[PDB]
Order: C-alpha cells, then structure tokens, then sequence
C-alpha cells in the first residue's frame, strides 16, 4: 500500500533530449528520429523579447544558424520549419535511442510526468496536472525550456507538453507538441495571466476512492445527494461542476469499493462544509485534485482493503 | 520558480532491472555487470515465511534453480552466494546498460528516488526519505519487492535501497546493496513494528529556507532563539533535536536568504505554537519534513526572490 505523486519512469524521454543555440540563447530540445523539436522563441534577440516577429526573425536565420548537441556530439542541422509556436529543425542523423511515440494534446485535470532538463541535460522528474486555467504548477528555473511533460502506455510515449514560460503568480504555460499553447498565452514577454483557477473536482473524488481502497473509511456518511445539489456546494467552494460523463468515469472505483458515486458526492460536501477535524486523508490535511481516476487506478491495489 | 517532490531522472537505473524467479516466486532483481542482487525471501517456500532458515534453504539450490529475465533474454546463472539478505547471482552475460554506480548507506533524514518495478519491468517513480525509524513511506504492492533506491550525482548511480517488506502501518522496510537492513527488521513474517517516528527539523528548516528563496517571508518573526529554548519545544512536539551540525549544514541557505539559523528556528517555534493561521507555505499546510538542504539547493533558484 501507501500513495504517493508517483511520476512515469523517464528513460525513454531522456535519450531524446538535447541543446538547441541559436547565438548566446541556449534552450532544450526534443530529438525523435531526424527531426529536433524546440521552443521558437530560441530564435529571440536579446533585446526584443517584448514584439517579436518570428516570422521575419526566421526568415534571417540558416540551418547553419542553428547548433544542435546531443551529449557531446554535434548533430548538423539541414532543414527548418516553424510550427506554430515551435521549429522543427531536421538534422543529419536519426536518433537511435527514439522509442515508439505519439503526440497527444492533454486535456485539463488529466496528469502527466515532467522530465525537468537544463542545457540538454535531464536534472528531475515529477508528476504534474494540467489545470482548468491552462498551466501547471511545476518547478522551472532558467534554461528549463523545451523540457516535456510526457505519458506512457505500454512501451509508447504521449509526449504532451513542452515548456515555454513563467507567469508571475510563479505557474507556467506551454505548448502540445504541435506548438500550440495550452490556455489563451502567447509566446513574448507582454503582460498576461493566468485566468482565476478551478479545483478539479474529479481528481479530488478519485483520491478519495484511493483513500477507502487503502483502508481509510473515516470521512464517508450515511448520507447522499442528487447531482445538482452537490453543484450548488461545488460553485460555493471553487470546484468545477461535476457532470454524468465524471460520475461514469468513477465508475470502476466505485464497483471496486462498494461505494455509490453520489454517496461519495455527499461524503465531499460534508467535507467541504465541515472540515477534516484536525485529520488525514492518505497523509494529507487538504483535499487534494493532482490525481485522475486513471492515476488512482493505475497505483493502487485492485483489491480494497475491506 | 515553483517546488516539487522531485526524483532524479530513472533511465540509468531502468537499463538495470531484470526479473528472479525461483519456483513460482518472481521479484525484481537489480544486474550491474555480470552480478544480478535480489531479496534471499524469493528462495523461501510458501508454507515457511515464518520460520526461514536462508542457509538452509539455499544450499538446496543450485544455479539452475534461478531463472534471470532481462526483457526477453533469459540469462544464465553460473554462480550464487548469499550476502546479509541478499543474494548475489553471477550470470554468463555483464549488463551492456551498467552505468556508473556506488553503494551506499544512506542515513536517516536523507531522501531517495524510487523506481518501483513488477516483473522486472520499472512502473514509476517517486521521492522518499529515510525516516528516523528507518521505513519510508512508500508505494508499494505485492511484486514491487526487488525494486531500489537511488540518486545521481553527475553521471554515477548511489543505490541505497532495495525494497523488501511492508509493515502494518502501511509502511515500508528494506536493506542497503549488501543487504543489511534498515532498522531492526528482519526478512520473517513473524510479527514486527516500526517504532515510533519523530519529525525531521532539519528539513522542515530546509525547506522553510526553500519558502523564502522562492519569496515567501509571511512566517518570520523579530525573534531570535537559544539551541537549548528551541529543542525544549521540539521535544513538546515530537521533532528531532537540532544539533549545531544541523545549524552548519544550513550555512549556505541562511547566506543566500540572509536568515540565521536560530531565527529560523524562532521562526518554526511560533509556527508549532500558534500554527499556520489558515496559511500556506510552498501550496502545504503541514510542515514538510521530506526536503534536505542538499533537495532544496539542488531545485531552488540560487538567487533569493527577495
Ligand atoms: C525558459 C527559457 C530558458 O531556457 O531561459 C530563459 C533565459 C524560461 C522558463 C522560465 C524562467 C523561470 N522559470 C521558467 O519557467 N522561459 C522564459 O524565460 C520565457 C522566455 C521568452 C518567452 C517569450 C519570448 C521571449 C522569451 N519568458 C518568461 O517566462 C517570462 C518570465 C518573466 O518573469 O519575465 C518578466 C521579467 C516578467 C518580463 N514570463 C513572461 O513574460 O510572462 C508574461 C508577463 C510579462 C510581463 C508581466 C507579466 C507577465
Ligand atoms: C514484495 C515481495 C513480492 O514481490 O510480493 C510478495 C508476494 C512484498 C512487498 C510488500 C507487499 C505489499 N506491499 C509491499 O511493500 N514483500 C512481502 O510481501 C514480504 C515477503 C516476505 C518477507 C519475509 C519472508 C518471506 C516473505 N512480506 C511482507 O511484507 C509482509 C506483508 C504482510 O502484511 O504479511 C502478513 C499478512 C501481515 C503476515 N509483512 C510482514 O510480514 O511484516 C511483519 C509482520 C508480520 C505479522 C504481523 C505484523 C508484522
């Protein structure tokens, strides 16, 4: 037993990544078969960060211009293209460490792994949430973009997120791999914030299962509540709405432990409304919401601790 | 900026998992070179987990006893011995993925990454510390024995804990790489506690530091404290006693912060008296107490957000 923010082994992800320069700029990049993925703001100049038109900063640039390495190898650029808010740098060599992979554009409250990286070099992994306002609350410093946020199934990789920014609540914003921002961000330096942000009212019930599945019965009560009467606490509290297509996720948890959504639904508005009483759940004090359905299936015991 | 339970990039030690069997028990097994480590419990048989005598049971074994998987290779076993509670299983073939690595025995207080793994194939990975009653807190289940600690220092793997047993608590116990146990535990299912825990203030105090170089000041005070003042409160509330060698390990912190130790500890002495107020620090509302100084230097900013 036991739960923890469990992240994906990183392997596969690591013998992908690299250094992109351009001039003095230095950033990460991801290295899947002949083609080097990176933020196109590597293409910035020092002194325009604020307006820049990558468009007309691109066309100035060669393949030369670009220095791409892989440890200490030296992989030579031969093709670029900017895609949406990332390039595609096409190079001499196929990486041969390139596992079976897919991009995939995340959805908000769904997880993934984040394989911190710094001139190439991966330096952490941990697990977070995309949330409802459209950035995650990770842990960045310079030189961390072009690290990814990635899954794995099977022996695929999802590659969902690369890294691009900081906003000054001190949360962050990127893109899918198709250089689309996550959230209504832009790539330059002009004022911007993250959209007030929502708790993620599935994860939180998802833990909760985790919670009965590891043995802890404590917060439920005799007690149940339609839908719409749950939403109305829900709105009170800052969680989102829960809607059928969430009740029917939960679905498999609540086989697993006898437990009726609903009747879960009530134990969280009693909580919401109550407090925990100076105790735990699954060694925490707060509600916590950085755990999918998925997640809590994927860690726990498939076997409920009666 | 940000902070987050972090693990250390897992790849080097993925390239490292294989899977033991020895009847129709199967565990994780760690192969570095041409030497494969596992638990000596996958000899036991499963009418005697009471009462094993390993010696015993081993020299009933021979190397063909031992099944080793690494992916789909099955790889020979030419020799075996026993050491402490592991077994040491040469085999024909040295891994190709040994990186570079140590063994250590890490100390109570310290941190680790985890890679879980079932089947000899790794599942995730996550941070623990050594507690101060030698089990960690875990997430564990049946098949994750064999499974190892670890952290990286450049390019050199220290492994410092292979998982054996979980105890009633829900928590866990296991050995170092030459197979002596972490605190009083033996490898017998007969009956056996953690004993009692304490809090680890020098973390806490890292960590506290961590708040402050990511620009959180709200729970400092004009206070100062005596060693011997502050430790008469953390006995009140089951924290480890503060040594000067604790207040010289956090020297580097308390110079980028500008903070003296002890007025941190003023500082933590109000906040176990008065608590938090309904406030935060790092997004937690306990006192985290699983970051050492070495965790918050290695992911914080070496410039304070002043
Ligand atoms: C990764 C790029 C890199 O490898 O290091 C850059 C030298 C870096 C990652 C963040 C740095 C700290 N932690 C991180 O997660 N990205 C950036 O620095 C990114 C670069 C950029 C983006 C777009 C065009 C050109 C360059 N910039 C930002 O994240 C800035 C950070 C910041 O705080 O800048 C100010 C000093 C506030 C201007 N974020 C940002 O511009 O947010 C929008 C904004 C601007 C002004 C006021 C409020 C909000
Ligand atoms: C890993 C071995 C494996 O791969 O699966 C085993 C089939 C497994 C890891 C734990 C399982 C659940 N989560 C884990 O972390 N280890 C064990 O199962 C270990 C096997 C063992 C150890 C020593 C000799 C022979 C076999 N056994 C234990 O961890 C047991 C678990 C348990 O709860 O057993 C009882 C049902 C309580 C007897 N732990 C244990 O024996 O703790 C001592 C004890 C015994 C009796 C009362 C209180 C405490």
């Amino acid at each position: 037993s036991g739960f923890r923010k469990m992240a994906f082994p990183s392997g596969k992800v690591e013998g992908c990544m690299v250094q992109v320069t351009c001039g003095t700029t230095t950033l990460n990049g991801l290295w899947l078969d002949d083609t080097v993925y990176c933020p196109r703001h590597v293409i910035c100049t020092a002194e325009d960060m604020l307006n820049p038109n990558y468009e007309d900063l691109l066309i100035r640039k060669s393949n030369h211009s670009f220095l791409v390495q892989a440890g200490n190898v030296q992989l030579r650029v031969i093709g670029h293209s900017m895609q949406n808010c990332l390039l595609r740098l096409k190079v001499d060599t196929s990486n041969p460490k390139t596992p079976k992979y897919k991009f995939v554009r995340i959805q908000p409250g769904q997880t993934f792994s984040v394989l911190a990286c710094y001139n190439g070099s991966p330096s952490g992994v941990y697990q977070c949430a995309m949330r409802p306002n459209h950035t995650i609350k990770g842990s960045f410093l310079n030189g961390s973009c072009g690290s990814v946020g990635f899954n794995i199934d099977y022996d695929c990789v999802s590659f969902c997120y690369m890294h691009h920014m900081e906003l000054p609540t001190g949360v962050h914003a990127g893109t899918d791999l198709e250089g689309k921002f996550y959230g209504p961000f832009v790539d330059r330096q002009t004022a911007q914030a993250a959209g007030t942000d929502t708790t993620i009212t599935l994860n939180v019930l998802a833990w909760l299962y985790a919670a009965v599945i590891n043995g802890d019965r404590w917060f439920l009560n005799r007690f149940t509540t339609t839908l719409n009467d749950f939403n109305l606490v829900a709105m009170k509290y800052n969680y989102e709405p829960l809607t059928q297509d969430h009740v029917d996720i939960l679905g498999p948890l609540s086989a697993q432990t006898g437990i009726a959504v609903l009747d879960m639904c009530a134990a969280l508005k009693e909580l919401l409304q109550n407090g925990m009483n100076g105790r735990t759940i699954l060694g925490s004090t707060i509600l916590e919401d950085e755990f999918t359905p998925f997640d809590v299936v994927r860690q726990c015991s498939g076997v409920t601790f009666q």
